[PDB]
RNA sequence: AUUGAAAGUUGUAGUAUGCGGUCCUUGCGGCU
């Protein structure tokens, strides 16, 4: 399918690369914020929606995968982070408690996109 | 041929000491 880039020149060829699993990428919210899909669904009708960047893929499980793939490669980083985060919360005596999600969750739903 | 002649309001001196832009606030509702 035919996908556009409206970002700086040196970075749409980049970015072409990145969604079409030509190049590797390590950060999700920077292929997904910053480097967003423009997908020619028909006619001269570009679409940025997450319905017709689903497109680029072979199906929606393709999509879900590739997306948890970039997600994961931060795991290393993470770790120390979400380390610090609990000595953190142990140097305020915090109540620390974990609790599980029972259904889908999704905060920020209407952040501006 | 005068109450006249002569005489630097100058010298020294930190607008500074204390002081959290903080507190209260579900990116959500389902509409156009």
């Amino acid at each position: 399918v035919v996908v556009k880039y409206p970002v700086n020149s040196e970075l749409a060829n980049y970015a072409e690369k990145f969604w079409k699993k030509e190049l590797a990428i390590y950060n999700l919210s920077l292929i997904l914020n910053k480097m967003t899909p423009f997908v020619k669904r028909r006619s001269e009708s570009y679409k940025s929606s997450l319905s017709a960047v689903k497109e680029i893929f072979k199906n929606v499980d393709d999509f879900q995968n590739f997306l948890n793939s970039v997600l994961r490669r931060s795991l290393d980083e993470y770790r120390v982070f979400f380390e610090n985060y609990e000595r953190l919360f142990n140097s305020f005596s915090s109540k620390i408690f974990s609790m599980r999600t029972k259904s889908r969750l999704v905060v920020g739903l209407g952040d501006e996109s």
